């Protein structure tokens, strides 16, 4: 019986959902940001399928698998091992390289060890052998960049140096490069006698290498740093690594591939991930993308609106079968009875009021000079890897913080920034979690937290205990529950598999003791009013205005779903955004102030995107700058000034195609962004 | 495609042999025992598959499986997710009783939660058999425990009807509607653990309390009740420790598992097995250099047609083992029998054994004759013939004893736990080899006595692995592993040793050299050629003369001592004990070894073996059936006497197979 049949999923707010789906076939789950789809795609299906197989490993991994808790579940049927590609995976391993993950790298050594003698173990930075002294093979002058010996940067296959810029495929920037150089003139340098020793090395190497061209990661050098990397290239190279396993029927959960990438890649990567379940796989992805739900087999929807209203299931069929199903919002998006319409009026831009920087040098980019309009909505675009991000973080953010925010931080190469005396501070809506630890959390990251236990002093229950607001801060020993040490949570060492947290065993991840919850206003104690979500705690704060100042705001930027109680650790970068963002709007909006975004669809539906512009709208109306890097047609042909990056990523790259607005964009041929907005605008 | 593909299989005995078999199908290995089964089969396909998908675990994985060595193959494809089911893995765990593995334990504690708190119901918590909890009662039969009564005695059909299907219409609504699933996979548990036919055994019987065998057919039902599709599953001679009654049973618990949606590749010599096999694939004739390569690969009848395969000859009837047609008479005063056998499920009964014959001992598996044979009848002869102060199973005392001279207890343990232990050890030609060394030209030039070419003295073996020859570096969440050691690339010496050379041969290479070579090499040295001459005729040429002792098999070990026993002068006496020494015998290879004990019984000794197999019965002079069944359902007597009169007597299971060959 090739059908995933499955039963009772309870997991955060999912009413025990049965669902039955056929096997090697497109699945997408969708709906509203929280509305419980990572719930279904990760929680309830993909640990259960990892975790099954991981038991028979041996019976010492069944020991250490069942001191986890199973997921609520009642029953799954047709069970096979799966496994999961996301972007949590980010190492920033000083001695970590793009060829030390894709172990691409040491096929290269053996390679040479074979071919050219040469051999592994000395080549390799990690080791000392490997290692130049003046930098322990991180990579100091004496090594010149490339953290090898200089010996090993010397010896070749009889030639004059496979190093000094990287081993002759390393540095090599661009893979073209790299494959042509690889696959023809070290090829027919062996001898006479070589086709046969050496030919299925060759075929294994160039078959990697074409996985990684059709990825679309064709730019970025092999010697890069795994911290220069995006969560979204981990998730390519990862996707890569899959593809070039070879195994057949392993299940595949993902979460929005097309995270930081080009509307030019979306039909290339629909061409790699069909052919991989041609192969015999079967795929589940977590999903916005019009295409990508064209081209999928099956789609399940999930409950109308997030937390509570979401967790349900809407629709479960084909692509026809959801349009006429009109109880889905992604539905009515996708059949025309939603949208978002195009600002018929934009906003002018000021010639005067013109923020310029001139001479970036970093990198990839080639010293271009551009302006940026003041107080109206601009966009940034461009090929992904084109360095759109880097000269933004590196220099611009860097320079405004330090000149406005007097913060002290090393911009990247470039000569000078023009104007700035037009705004008053700099905006950095990061998408980096709020905090790393269980401590953090909205309530305490807002300021709210402290308002709520100053309030909580202020009740009968605790001036009659003698409780004082740092009793119920669980952040200090006072009231907090002596084994979560105020946590909630006790985080428990996995050996292989990913970290995971526990509960706690006294106070049942209370945060608190007993006797500190026996408080109670308006009926509600310490822990009974933080788990309670913010969507609900507007109307119970309603009379605290000062405090409904905040939820006001948390809940405009459309994120009632989300816990107060809720750990920061478990918010998704997103969110951890947004979550900023809304703290920014608890502040009073100057004239002009230039706020920063780094893609903030993230795990965002149309009706959530149609919701948060809404938002920025008025902070853009009180004549403040934004900028914002998306790739995203919607908020393209929605902004005023638009810029085009490109034409290539990497090294290739780096200057202005196009730039105007959105029907200057579209008028310039040369701009792939142009292309795909004429079709709209 | 559906097709496994294999190239350039080199490891050990193959010689890069190529290999292409359909996938989703019960392929089965045949060859002589050596030929290179074993190795071809687990240590490439099995090992690969493995390692490569633990490669897709997580980044801490990878760095800890770049350790192992990787297998001298060249281009393997098709491959998915590998288990392995072998007897191996006897674990000692004195915590882990039948229920607990195959996690229906955990079912009945939810149940009896449900309907009488789970993990008050189990002795790894605090919580929770202590007294109190079996006052809680699920009255499906007269009789309600939580384990008191269904797990402890009653085995598998009994437990699973009063505790699955009494209990199953003396359920209330509140109780189905809350555990019915749970109570529904008890009894789809139950079943598949009644279709292996382990129906004997109760399931509150220590992990321990099991042979190898025992334990590989609980893993199988484990792997049975995990309910996973398209992996293959590789199995290691299962028919061991089980009767031929179970044998078809078996055989569909393993096409219902293929009909789930995996692939089965088991290396068998049973004929069963091998005429049910989808496929079939022969290996290089003989065993050691010999083997290595690829005999037959098709279907049943291809293999017959196949004129090169020893399997094909045997199955299509050009070979075959006859049975003998005198036999040695049994002498009805020279007879031993115990008397009062109480251990476990025997049920005092007294067996005679006649002396100066051959006879084998049958009945169904678990009927405690391992019981009865090894614990009382082992012991007490060696404690009355050799001396050796060991306690005897319940019994009562055994006639006569004074018709042999001592005891000879030939065990399928292994020979050593560390490769300090090879066969030239075990055997005792170390010394000699070890002063012929030392009586060299250049031995005497370079002052080097028989110590100095000896692994086990620190002059001369290798400084890091101290002759082991192996460094062991500790495996994680896999089996700890051996990889060899460097300094010496596994010579056990230092180079400083291996300039020595009697007759142009260095220590290390007449220790890997083989004994089937060292035949001929050593025929000079006639003291040597005794010995080398046992392991021939016994059947050992194959291994390695220098092979460590862990990457032994059992049935090699077993052999090992009857060589080294055999270097000994064959009274007109003394008993010999054997357990099932057809585990890992080619049917010519059970024909010599029949050769061999027919010689040894020759010299009026008397030998006793256990045996599933129907050719050893058939040549046995003598068989006494257990039974009626194993486990506490059993223990007596059910037939005796020559093999006609066992194949008479219907009540004999063995007699009721016998009755088709006699
Ligand atoms: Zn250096
Ligand atoms: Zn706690
Ligand atoms: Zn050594």
């Amino acid at each position: 019986a090739d059908r995933l049949i499955v039963k009772g999923a309870r997991e955060h707010n999912l009413r025990s959902v049965d669902l039955d789906l056929p096997r090697d076939a497109l699945i997408v789950f969708t709906g509203l940001s929280g509305s419980g789809k990572s719930s279904l795609a990760f929680d309830t299906i993909f640990a259960e399928g990892q975790r099954r197989y991981v038991e028979s490993l041996s019976a010492y991994a069944r020991q250490f698998l069942g001191q986890m808790d199973k997921p609520d579940v009642d029953f799954i049927e047709g069970l096979s091992p799966a496994v999961s590609i996301d972007q949590k995976s980010t190492n920033r391993n000083p001695r970590s390289t793009v060829g030390t993950i894709t172990e691409v790298y040491d096929y290269l050594r053996l390679l040479y060890a074979r071919a050219g003698d040469l051999e592994p173990r000395s080549f390799s930075f990690n080791s000392p052998y490997g290692a130049c002294p003046e930098c322990s093979g991180l990579g100091c002058p004496v090594c010149a960049g490339t953290r090898l010996k200089p010996e090993i940067l010397a010896v070749t296959l009889a030639g004059e140096s496979k190093g000094e810029h990287g081993a002759k495929s390393i540095a090599e920037v661009c893979e073209l490069s790299i494959a042509d150089c690889a696959d023809f003139l070290n090829a027919l340098t062996l001898g006479p006698r070589e086709q046969a020793i050496a030919g299925q090395v060759l075929k294994e190497i160039r078959s990697r290498l074409g996985f990684l061209l059709d990825v679309g990661l064709e730019y970025l050098s092999l010697s890069r740093a795994a911290a220069t990397l995006s969560g979204g290239e981990a998730q390519r190279i990862r996707l890569a690594t899959q593809i070039g396993s070879g195994l057949v029927g392993v299940l595949y959960v993902l979460d929005e591939p097309s995270i930081g990438l080009h509307q030019r890649d979306n039909r290339r990567l629909i061409e790699t991930l069909t052919r991989l379940r041609d192969l015999g796989n079967t795929l589940i992805v977590v999903e916005h993308d019009e295409d990508t739900i064209e081209h999928a087999d099956w789609i399940v929807d999930i409950g109308p609106g997030a937390g509570e209203h979401g967790g349900r299931i809407v629709h479960s069929g084909p692509y026809d079968e959801l349009l006429r199903n009109k109880d889905s919002i992604t539905g009515a998006y996708l059949s025309g009875r939603e949208s978002i319409e195009i600002p018929a009026i934009r906003r002018s831009v000021d010639p005067r009021r013109q923020l310029t920087v001139v001479g970036a040098r970093e990198h990839n980019l080639r010293g271009i000079d551009v302006s940026f309009p003041l107080g109206v909505l601009t966009s940034v675009t461009g090929v992904s890897g084109s360095g759109k991000s880097t000269l933004v973080n590196d220099i611009l953010a860097a320079v405004l913080a330090n000149r406005l925010n007097g913060a002290r931080q090393v911009p990247g190469r470039h000569t000078r920034v023009t104007g700035l005396d037009y705004l008053d501070k700099l905006v950095r809506v990061d998408q980096s979690p709020i905090g790393r630890t269980p401590r953090s959390n909205p309530a305490t990251y807002t300021g709210v937290f402290d308002k709520i236990r100053t309030l909580f002093a202020a009740t009968t229950e605790a001036k009659v205990r003698g409780y004082q607001p740092g009793r119920f801060s669980f952040n200090v020993k006072g009231g907090r529950c002596e084994a979560c040490t105020g946590d909630g949570t006790i985080k428990i060492e996995m050996n292989f598999l990913p970290d995971v947290y526990v509960p706690c065993e006294v106070c049942q991840g209370a945060r608190y003791n007993r006797e500190t919850l026996e408080v109670h206003y308006k009926g509600k104690t310490v822990s009974e009013v933080l788990d309670m979500s913010i969507e609900e705690a507007a109307e119970f704060f309603e009379p605290i205005a000062g405090v409904h100042r905040y939820l006001r705001t948390l809940v405009d930027v459309g994120l009632g779903y989300v816990r107060l109680g809720q750990p920061a650790p478990t918010l998704s970068g997103g969110e951890a955004q947004r979550v900023k963002l809304a703290s920014e709007l608890q502040k009073r909006s100057t004239g002009r102030t230039v706020y920063i975004l780094d893609e903030p669809t993230t795990g965002l539906h149309f009706d959530d995107i149609r919701k948060l512009l809404n938002v920025i709208n008025g902070l853009v109306d009180k004549g403040n700058t934004v900028i914002v890097i998306e790739h995203n047609l919607d908020v393209i042909k929605t902004s005023d000034w638009i810029i085009d990056l490109g034409p290539e990523g990497g090294a290739g790259g780096g200057t202005v195609v196009a730039q105007g607005t959105p029907e200057d964009v579209a008028a310039v041929p040369a701009s792939y962004t142009g292309k795909f907005l004429a079709e709209v605008v």
